[PDB]
């Protein structure tokens, strides 16, 4: 089992959701990007798996889901099976993690990507370990009601450049944004 990976797409003002929708108008390329990035494999015979909490499970529109050619993972304490749709549930991210240790998951599973949501992401943010976030940067303000976590940058370092990843700035309708890499290790 490869690297531990968070990825997301943020406001100015911290926010990632509003009602269990983006907050922003959809942008085509960057959902692409994100397609991409969670599913491109480092190690052939693998898929990645994604991890989510149950609301950003139940944000991605119906024909969506399960994210194809990845392992999808959903975490929730209230529900006693995976979705429709869904391969695997766990109660809790070190629950998950700790199945991809497992017989089944070990040889199957290449990275691992947390696609949110706010408490799944501070959970991975805060734990030791050796983990990189991928963060576009929406450059605008927009009406939110859940936010991403503070980047504590004493432990983040903010990389120069990353394979695969575009640094200059975007725009899809009238929207400015950028795609940043960060990696702790601690
Ligand atoms: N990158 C972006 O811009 C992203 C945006 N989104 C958006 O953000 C918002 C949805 O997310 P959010 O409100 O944060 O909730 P999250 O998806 O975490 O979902 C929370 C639910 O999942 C369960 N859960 C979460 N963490 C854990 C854990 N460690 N263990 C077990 N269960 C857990 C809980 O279910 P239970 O109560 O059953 O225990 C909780 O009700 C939406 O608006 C969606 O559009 C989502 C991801 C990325
Ligand atoms: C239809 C699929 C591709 C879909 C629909 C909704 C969402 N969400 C909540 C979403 C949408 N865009 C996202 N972009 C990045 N950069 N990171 C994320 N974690 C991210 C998450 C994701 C995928």
């Amino acid at each position: 089992v490869g690297s531990l990976n968070c990825i997301v797409a943020v406001s100015q003002n911290m926010g990632i959701g509003k009602n269990g929708d983006l907050p922003w108008p959809p942008l085509r390329n960057e959902f692409r990007y994100f397609q991409r990035m969670t599913t491109t494999s480092s190690v052939e015979g693998k898929q990645n798996l994604v991890i989510m909490g149950k609301k950003t499970w139940f944000s991605i529109p119906e024909k969506n889901r399960p994210l194809k050619g990845r392992i999808n993972l959903v975490l929730s304490r209230e529900l006693k099976e995976p979705p429709q749709g869904a391969h695997f549930l766990s109660r809790s991210l070190d629950d998950a993690l700790k199945l991809t240790e497992q017989p089944e998951l070990a040889n199957k599973v290449d990275m691992v990507w947390i696609v949110g949501g706010s408490s799944v992401y501070k959970e991975a943010m805060n734990h030791p370990g050796h983990l990189k976030l991928f963060v576009t940067r929406i450059m605008q303000d927009f009406e939110s009601d859940t936010f991403f976590p503070e980047i504590d940058l004493e432990k983040y370092k903010l990389l120069p450049e990353y394979p695969g990843v575009l640094s200059d700035v975007q725009e899809e309708k009238g929207i400015k944004y950028k795609f940043e890499v960060y990696e702790k290790n601690d």
